[PDB]
């Protein structure tokens, strides 16, 4: 049990953290189950099945298509489906052309026309441009191609293989998709809208928080996790988004994001949320430093400092709060001229030199600070207008 | 032409970048033909054949299996061999319950246990632990089931088909794997070395170049590019140092990496490359700010920068020439010691009061760009020492 109790206390953390999971879960049972009963009993008409493998290959189309996304399915549906055809079509030619060369000098130049095409194949699946797009269509192509001629079958029942493989991967790989887009769909679109928020969610929080605590025993390590790890988990989520990225330009237009829809500017906003990070970062670095400053030095300016960073934060949320709602909104205006109007207030208490009493070191620290903060208002004004334009040039809801 | 020129600049692009991708898609063709000429010409053994299909299996094993890494085709051959193996078991013992069951009450039965098991297989796939190491394995433990049991086959023609599909898994495999090993082969291990070392040397580059740049058309555009993407390589470079670790787990002991060897500190090493790619950002987007200091100013402290700047860089440079050639050195500890005793005199220096003559927005400016220098200095002692105890705890050559 104690290895079971250790594997159902992880099964559960999974389960609770997304119940999704276990809906498709299902959807794959059911869809498999669908697919075997077409294949029992003939609705209409009963096909050739002339190597009675009709049933083997559509439930082997089924396991391997069925991803979670809506978009991840109907990509590798498509994938498998065009890949297969055109395989087929040259798989049928170049067989009639061995049969044309001779008859103990067939299998040489199978041989060699299978050779030369997943060669080439192989070394197209470098390319940048098929990696992010048509990997597994590529894949599918070296396979059926090798799949057809290669199969130690007689020159008579090739013309029926093609058509079996290629009506039954249509026929489970269609089953798939209409259960996967009609039972319980999971978008991916939605699901990097989601994303997107909540990472700007963590940004404000982390503002808020910092406001409060530049100026200030387990619990300590209870804090400590929810200032690193809340916005550390925006520097890991790079690749998160550029994969959903790839699966959302599949999707077809479902209820509120339209055909035409700008997913390269999600990916553009993530870089720059991720430079936020970054600076993020060293200011967190620094609040749990060693050498640690007086706090009256930081007294001396907590003023403008306030405004800034909780009016930043401030902003953040309002996109966060305009972007997951799919609402179209101006608040962030006022809230990003305030903190521009706090940024020269504090270069003009800047000018008054009121640092004439201070240790270099102490001022090292503290011009770090200023400098970090400066930098993050100053992204945080273009991320805003970004954003707009964005919200903008995708026709979002002006009923506010 | 012109989409054929626009294909064929890429693909000699994607060529030149690097060869072995052409020698391995040479790899993939000869295997294919290899498998298929052990199929034709039985060499002393013909077996079953009972349906006709060994020579299809054997083929899409190999399209399916073969990766370009040598730990990715051992990886997903071993996880094929053995997925399929233990879904074989279980198929046979399924399908023998259903005959015991009844005669209209069979495809029920088979219907439920093939239900139960794919969906837990599937809701297994969203663990952790399964999702880094073998989710191709529980992927072929659904496949190989449903295939088995859900086959319209009558209840003796199982007996053959698991062994079927079971040696023709082995024997392509099989056929991948000596192929990827014994032709040319290209190792993950290696690769991640020299994803390291490249890493390193790219910060030193930006060091020693900083240390010139600090102080002084379209060139101007030209040496932007390379400052910027120079460092910005190690930034979008973790899933990729994660990846070749996955893989570099499966491969044999071959000739320098010895059997136990410690990848999960080549990780973590970059994850420290990754901070000081961080710091490196901070002031790279400085260089090219805006608002710019006074020359004058800078060059009352180009001194102790210059030497700190300079003496990180060199470390670097000895830490990668050091791993690069997997050779034992001690060249960082006076390469670094030099770099602590510039960081002292630099405080030494600032408490002179020497800046007591600039405009407080300057100071904000100079002030930062000395804080993220002091705080590269103590990462790159931290990467120091800890690559030093990696190529310790690894036995690297102590000659010299």
């Amino acid at each position: 049990m104690e290895k079971v109790r250790e594997i159902v206390r992880e099964g559960i953390r999974v389960g609770n953290e997304d119940p999704r999971r276990i809906i498709h879960a299902f959807k794959v049972g059911l869809a498999l189950v669908l697919v075997s009963s077409f294949y029992y009993y003939q609705p209409f008409g009963p096909f050739t099945d002339y190597f009675g493998i009709n049933a083997m290959w559509a439930v082997m189309t089924v396991v391997v298509v069925f991803e979670f996304s809506v978009g991840a399915t109907l990509g590798k549906g498509l994938n498998r489906g065009v890949a297969t055809l055109v395989a087929g079509g040259l798989g049928i030619g170049a067989h009639q052309l061995a049969r044309l060369s001779g008859a103990t000098v067939e299998p040489i130049l199978l041989v060699m026309l299978v050779f030369v095409q997943a060669a080439l194949s192989t070394f197209v699946r470098f390319f940048p441009w098929v990696k992010t797009k048509f990997d597994y269509g590529i894949l599918i192509f070296i396979l059926t191609f090798a799949l057809i001629s290669l199969s130690g079958f007689r020159d008579e029942e090739i013309m029926d293989l093609a058509e079996s493989r290629l009506s039954t991967v249509v026929i489970g790989g269609v089953s798939c998709i209409l259960i996967s887009i009609f039972v319980c769909p999971v978008w991916a679109g939605q699901d990097l809208h989601s994303l997107l928020a909540s990472n700007f969610d963590t940004l404000s929080h982390f503002l808020q928080d910092f406001g409060d605590e530049y100026f200030e025993d387990y619990k300590v390590v209870e804090k400590r996790k929810k200032n690193l790890e809340r916005y550390k988990s925006v520097l890991d989520s790079k690749s998160d988004e550029e994969a959903l990225a790839n699966y959302a330009e599949w999707e077809p237009p479902h209820g509120q994001f339209r055909f035409r829809h700008p997913w390269k500017q999600y990916v553009a906003v993530g870089a720059l949320l991720r430079q936020c990070a970054y600076r993020i970062d060293a200011l967190n670095s620094y609040i749990n430093s060693d050498f640690q400053i007086p706090v009256d030095i930081k007294k001396k300016l907590e003023t403008p400092l306030r405004r800034m960073s909780s009016e930043s934060g401030n902003s953040m949320k309002e996109m966060s709060i305009s972007l997951k709602q799919m609402i179209k909104s101006s608040s962030s205006d006022i809230h990003v001229s305030n903190s521009q109007a706090a940024c020269k207030s504090l270069s003009t208490l800047l000018k008054s030199g009121i640092l004439n009493d201070v240790e270099p070191l102490q001022m090292i620290s503290l011009m770090t600070t200023v400098s970090m903060l400066i930098d993050i208002v100053n992204l945080t004004e273009k991320i805003s207008e970004s954003v707009h334009e964005l919200a903008s040039a995708a026709r979002f809801k002006n009923k506010m």
